[PDB]
């Protein structure tokens, strides 16, 4: 702890914290994998989330998430990820989840999934919001999905179309690799805590801006092309006037993202209103980004149709953030479980650069702490 | 991302992913420092834990961490570190605390004092219960600093010995290096969230019990060794019938953990009455495992000590790990703060080496999909 290594970089860009055996984001072969299998199987087949989750977290299929047992969301503090955060945690005290360090496998995999499925009904009950009653659980019962009992949930009568909608999107959103949310589920767990701490903590890692992978602000720019008329004029002013355009940019794989390719497929099948002005939207964004910047990689960010899905759905763009959390529980619960069969804390190191020994009589401010004192 | 590296070690040892300039747990010399500050200089001056948090979180001490504002605890889930983790991510929406993206320095900085002594103010709440009428502000009011306003919304009338004491904790514990939960904090942080899912997260991660620091499960065994009177014999049972002893093992530093070596000072200097007691069974206890273990390097862990320091203060067993907590919201508030500076999202690789390209039918339990078409 002392001298900086030769261009060393502050974080861990490429820096290999662990091996996965739960999917492969294969970016340079354009396509991702959860478990082996490719997601366009997957949501062309319409495998609901829950069995998507399961996927995942056990490596099989057949033991997909149960329906949320009946729990009044407790905290009521005006954002849904807030809530969801807290409302999380405590449900450790409740439910009687001891440490991970304390119970097998099987019992942190059942805490897992009854602790995900009451992710996804806070968050229905948070959006659904106080000023009006709850959605009485025998309606809810009636659902033979997950996603149909958290649309059910939420808006208490959901069109069967837009309960598709959120399944594609789920699952298309289900996991990605090791991202920062991913990363610090993966950290919380490796103290051995308990799993309601791990994805509680994992939500507050979520919610930053830069995370990353939050649906797109792309619905005003949609809007103007349904006044305006002329996708590719608004494109170019939206270009001319120094703006960047939402939900483009460089490649992230090799060439279409995969996700994003589903989602505009679940668009289109779904027969969402906005899809053919987003589909001129996308063809006109690309043709001009890539004219105007010809030596530069420019694709559709899977954001993009992350957004025309979730508006079809009526999910407000407020909540899209929640809905990809809700969708990234699958991930994060592989992740917790695998981490705890893998049995080592995450504790790196870092370089001190800053004074050395020294009295506290010499630092600034000392004469303030003599008169506070005296 | 399917190639192991050579070097490929599970978890992130010896990685260094930051420079910092807050502090220098300096584990070869066998001392700890604050900015530059030795822990032992800063605890024998009696320097208060909240001008402490301000030495870490802002180099120097211009602004000490205020008073909390009143604040009636809103959760009661019968686990302190939940109602905290709960607690301090609630107050965001409340109190509009935007992400650290959209906020100047100086607003994270008010940001985290103002949230950092409302989790003092909430594990207090909590400890004290719900059983019990809150005591009123204006007795809160009378203290201090910060450490005696802790004291007095927990229990009263506290005991001026058993502040000093919980100030000697406080300061031994407020920081050191890269540990999980500063980790946490730093990666949440890393994301542009705001200041309170970073605390919020990180009390998640310090709840785990392989976090390390929670103060150590020794009071059954400084009960026995004060009802049997013998320390060694006590120690040999213990190891005899194959069960752990708690507060002993590996050197943290080089020899002497500096925090232990403080808050064994602060227990014989306040006049705890277990310190002879709990002096006897280190002795006996180091003796005993290194004779056992001849060529290990073996030394008292600073959680011993704390267990008696903090129980000296009358602080419960239960209580224990949050008070670690309420010491530890200097170091992460001092960390969040330079995550800021950096600006530089936090996440490492992962190299896959899982099953390869198969359809669905060929993965067990295909059958018992249902799909709908």
């Amino acid at each position: 702890m002392t001298v900086v290594p030769e261009n060393f970089v502050p974080g861990l860009d490429g820096v290999v914290a662990f091996t996965t055996e739960i999917a492969e984001p294969d970016k340079d072969g354009g396509a991702l994998r959860y478990r082996g299998v490719d997601i366009e199987d997957l949501v062309s087949q319409r495998v609901t989330f829950g069995d998507v989750w399961a996927l995942l977290v056990d490596g099989n299929f057949g033991s997909g998430l149960p329906p949320a047992e009946p729990f009044p969301l407790p905290i009521h503090s005006g954002d849904v990820r807030v809530d969801v955060q807290a409302g999380l945690a405590m449900l450790a005290p409740i439910w009687g989840y001891a440490p991970l360090l304390d119970i097998d496998d099987a019992t942190a995999r059942q805490q897992l999934a009854r602790a995900s499925v009451m992710a996804l009904s806070y968050v229905a009950q948070s959006a659904r919001g106080i000023y009006q009653p709850a959605v009485p659980q025998r309606i809810i019962d009636e659902c033979s999905t997950v996603t149909a009992r958290f649309m059910t949930r939420w808006q208490g009568e959901p069109d069967p179309r837009h309960i598709e909608a959120i399944d594609a999107y789920w699952v298309s959103a289900a996991e990605h690799g090791m991202n920062a949310s991913t990363f610090t589920a993966r950290v919380i767990a490796s103290t051995g805590a308990d799993v309601a701490a791990a994805l509680s903590g994992a939500i507050g890692a979520m919610s930053g801006p830069l995370h990353g992978g939050a649906p797109a602000r792309v619905l005003p720019m949609l809007d103007e092309v349904e006044r305006a008329g002329d996708a590719r004029s608004v494109v170019k002013g939206i270009l001319d006037r120094g703006e960047k355009l939402m939900g483009f940019g460089h490649r992230v794989y090799r060439a279409e993202d995969p996700r994003a390719r589903v989602l505009r497929a679940a668009a289109e099948r779904l027969g969402a209103p906005r899809y053919e002005v987003a589909v001129a939207v996308e063809q006109a964004a690309l043709s001009e980004l890539r004219e105007r910047r010809p030596d530069r990689a420019i694709e559709t960010n899977v954001e993009f149709w992350a957004a025309v899905v979730l508006d079809f759905a009526r999910v407000p763009a407020n909540m899209m953030p929640a809905m990809f959390t809700c969708g990234r529980t699958a991930g994060w619960c592989a992740h917790i479980l695998e981490q705890k069969r893998l049995g080592k804390l995450v504790r790196p190191s870092a370089i001190y650069v800053g004074p050395g020994p020294r009295s506290p009589e010499s630092v600034d401010g000392w004469e303030r702490v003599l008169t506070t004192a005296g």
